[PDB]
RNA sequence: UCCCUGGUGGUCUAGUGGUUAGGAUUCGGCGCUCUCACCGCCGCGGCCCGGGUUCGAUUCCCGGUCAGGGAACCA
């Protein structure tokens, strides 16, 4: 439906709705990143119960938008598979000091594939990148870290400081707004470096992209669910004070547990559809 | 260049000219769906000759507009192929009762590519959809059509009835206005369904969209050509009724049969170019 | 900007500094080609010593601009190396009448590398091109120069006359203004001569582009050095006419030899810095 | 090489620190007329993008944008 707020003026309702409609465009797509939108809720200007209801509705709409856009990186996954295979071939051609030890990493790179679950996908990419970078480091005769518990740093190899700085800025930017992805003019491939190194660096860039998108989204969803649950519990603590028909009705709506954004959809739709019945409880303005 | 209408007042003429451009952005893009525009032609008010001439002009302009817009779906089938590869990617590791059947379907799914011909595109979509629905149904251990000559019906799996109604209505709207497609408010993803089931639902939706656009265009072109061909025969009889220079000239223009889209364009251009020479024939007001 | 002119008006100094600022944008990047600037530098109207000093300043500025805007053919150099590797790849496979001769020339093609120095680049490209052209001549059974103290000329083999004309015009243009390198021409046909011949032809084009750029730049530098030396000598005579402290200071500044553009920058800074103490010797207005 | 303007529905466009952003406008439907030209009727319908200023701004500052004006070699 359309979000229903208790005490907000039209000026604030339109702003809260415009922040949601345009959530993709804004950099730093995080509700907390914008304290002004939370201020539009009526905190310190409205009754506490109305403020809690407003924040619950806001977080529900925000979580709904988040799940709706929900970037599916089908083509990035396609590219990661290709680049993983390319790293494997360039490695198998290359001659190593200990072909056995490089064989473990070439095998880990061959057995890599995407599972049915997506979170597994983020973990898969990370574990593959570790081996790929280890291989590239061995190729240049650099000494990889062998301290136990200091597995490995995923990093580009034989790239000038400027390029690494630009690429890190790009990946951080994707971290802030996952929904919008920008192509890179700067090219990781360099004529000086070995072809194995160039393949490794391209695979590393794509894997960092996948990992950042997936992890950032999962964290946003976790935070949204936690905020929603806090708001539900506190609002119920408040509504339990008055035993009116409509107050009991609002609590009865809120009884549902809000885990599993499927529950979020059901809760939001139940809130909106029966709004006229329980709205008299909250004190407007 | 502009269409020429014998009897009408400049007002109605401006109305028809506005209609032709508005066609691109309108629900129900079909001339016969709008009785008012056709009646505005001058039916039963003017002489039958003039009504026939005006209707022929309107149908020629309408066909010109449809053929000119004529949506191109190259992006959409390119997206369909990626949707297939994503379905396959989620399908591979899932444990199946008969890996032989699952692997055959995953292979049919991967090798899917679109031909340059459009009709081949419709057949491709149908085959890929049958294969993907079979894979998803097997994933959930539901029974399938074992009969000979029978094939599984294309349907969404593990979706609420209300969501199915919503998407059915949306695809109906796409059928009404093939040029403009409205993004659906709903998202096909569900937390209960696995990644494979969600991928299959999205693939089903995009394939349904493709075939709907294709069939709608086919029917529209068929009706346009039939209506034009009827108007020409009727008008030729009416003109044969009267022997004059302008009447004979218009009949001579109407001799060559328009059974094509280019034949219609030639007819429209020739019938416009000589409007002044033969106009006097048709009685006005 | 830093350039100091004795007797010029504000507008003419602005014109000279603007001409140097916009140097690369103008076609025919050569001062001698642009007469209006050189005449405006000083003039017949101004005194001889003043004219000589003004020409010294203009030439020093022009040399500084040339040396700052020298070309950095990093990408073209990498491309030449890639095409050399390609010619070597297709040389070993091709069946030859006497493979020993081919193997000598292939060995020569295989060592080719670019040192840090830009001056070495033309010498490297020439050796590589001679070897490749001999290889292509052997492949097609052409007669190759065998005379004592004679070398094969670098030319395209089995190319159309029109394509040769187009490329020769492009290379003449590059000779005109080198800072602009736009090598966009790859018109070879696979059904044409053969893989070896085509690879050799592309290599020839890139080598010609590099050699032309380098030679044109070096010629400009040589002319600048000649002009600067002549200005210094004539001015030193004119100043030797008078034995003032100021004239002695101006002479002592002009002792520095302007070969080795580093010396040119030394002279430019020395003139600009201490202008106050010796400007009195120069008559102005 | 310089500065100077502007973006407000479906074009065109007034406003112009808290306003449910308003105009003709087409559109659609009321067709009440030979056709509606009367629209006599509504209704849908819109904040250049992002950040930043206070209690709160499309409406103020800073960047980016796209369209423009006139200023640089030629001008």
């Amino acid at each position: 439906m359309s979000l229903q707020f208790i005490g907000l003026q039209r000026r604030d309702v339109v702003a809260l709705v415009n922040f949601l409609r345009h959530l993709t465009q804004k950099p730093d797509v995080d509700l907390e990143a914008h304290p002004k939108i939370l201020k539009k809720c009526g905190e310190k200007r409205l009754h506490r119960r109305t403020v809690l209801f407003n924040e619950l509705m806001l977080w529900l709409g925000y979580y709904r938008e988040l799940r709706f856009h929900n970037p599916d990186l089908s083509s990035v996954l396609e590219e990661f598979e290709v680049r993983c295979v390319a790293v494997a071939r360039r490695g198998y051609t290359y001659p190593f000091g200990d072909r056995g030890k490089a064989r473990d990493h070439l095998a880990v790179l061959d057995r890599t594939e995407f599972d049915t679950d997506v979170r597994h996908d983020a973990e898969i990419v990370e574990r593959a990148l570790v081996s790929a970078v280890i291989l590239a480091k061995m190729s240049v005769r650099e000494t990889l870290v062998t301290a136990i518990g200091q597995t490995e740093p995923i990093a580009f190899v034989h790239l000038k400081d400027t390029e690494v700085q630009r690429i890190e800025e790009n990946l951080e930017g994707v971290r802030r707004n996952m929904f919008c992805v920008k192509p890179l003019d700067l090219n990781l491939d360099r004529h000086a470096n070995t072809a194995l190194v160039n393949a490794v660096n391209k695979l590393v860039y794509t894997g960092r992209l996948i990992m950042n998108v997936r992890r950032s989204w999962e964290e946003l969803e976790r935070k949204c669910l936690a905020r929603i649950q806090e708001r539900c519990k506190l609002l119920v603590k408040e509504l339990r004070m008055c035993l009116s028909f409509d107050s009991n009705y609002c609590r009865n709506i809120l009884k549902h547990a809000v885990e599993n954004g499927d529950s979020a959809d059901t809760l939001l739709e139940l809130l909106i559809e029966d709004f006229d019945i329980y709205v008299d409880s909250f004190p407007q303005s």
